[PDB]
């Protein structure tokens, strides 16, 4: 059925429900997973899309918008959108954000 | 009217960089505005800040999760097609603790 | 407390189905409450009603990029591998008019 | 360099940059653009996962959070949290949103 699965970053450690097994064809008291070990079971036209496309989404640019109200000093209020970019470094931290403010008051 | 604004919000530096074009919108003056991260939320409608916050940091830091498509090659030979969610989990420092989430062989 | 609440809004119908659960958070009664998108804007705050009808919009007909990687083959024989960027441009009724983007040959 | 293109999904009518010509192999002057033509370029192994892909990011559910206050009869106002799903029908076209509505008051 549905596998269930869980990879610890930090040792590569992996985990797999017995569905997992049934679906990779690996045996579950004696297959030891782990992420380089998944990788083989990837298929080789596979498995350098698979890397880009899970660093991709993992250590890159995920956008979003914010919409919030300012207030100017002269106690104006205005409505403003605020796009959002996210720049992490190689371990995955923050480096930056970074952006641009619409002033959507009109 | 000066039109969009741009921004840098340094983490480690905490530094925030604004275009006067921000500070146009913000009505505020370049060189007398703190730049900083707090800053801009003294400047934000009281009665948004904790959404805000919340709203990033939903962004920044929580689960983003997503799909991938790839074959596998089974031990016996056997070629599969399959569907993977993915959920990241990262730690208050944006490190990724783990991922997580379930494969659905799609083989026909 | 009654817990979490979920909701389903039909889009011909406008109707609008409430768990006893919502109700609850709404402070309204299952029979005597409209259930209609309208009836729940009258009852959010006056200050935030824009804000999502727009942030509804934004993400229900708004542009949703997306990325897709693919080898294509060449005419004469040369594979390469293609990353594409799409976004989606619909009509107000959410019917897709164009997609459009870009394509970046990344083969090495 | 980097390609534009855009299709127009009614009629599967396509537009190619020259840059995207030179990617595909394809001649500007001669080759019709269609999106039935530019799944021929299409690695073979890949075409389906591509349709699947594009069908999974444009008709189906792509989530996402909405938070704001409301104002119970008693006067009393909440915060809440909204998380939307979009269904889609073929056409495109909402056929309806759902999802949960959660009260963060506390």
């Amino acid at each position: 059925g549905i596998g269930s699965w869980v990879l610890h970053m930090e040792s590569g450690r992996l985990e797999w429900s017995q569905a997992v097994h049934d679906i990779f064809g690996t045996d579950s008291a004696t297959f030891d997973a782990t992420e380089d070990a998944y990788f083989q079971r990837v298929h080789p036209d596979d498995r350098a899309r698979v890397r880009r496309e899970l660093d991709r989404h993992v250590l890159g640019d995920r956008p979003f918008d914010v919409e919030y109200r300012i207030v100017r000093p002269d106690g104006q209020v205005r409505e403003l959108l605020e796009r959002n970019h996210i720049q992490r470094q190689a371990s995955g931290q923050v480096d930056h954000l970074w952006g641009t403010v619409i002033d959507m008051t009109e």
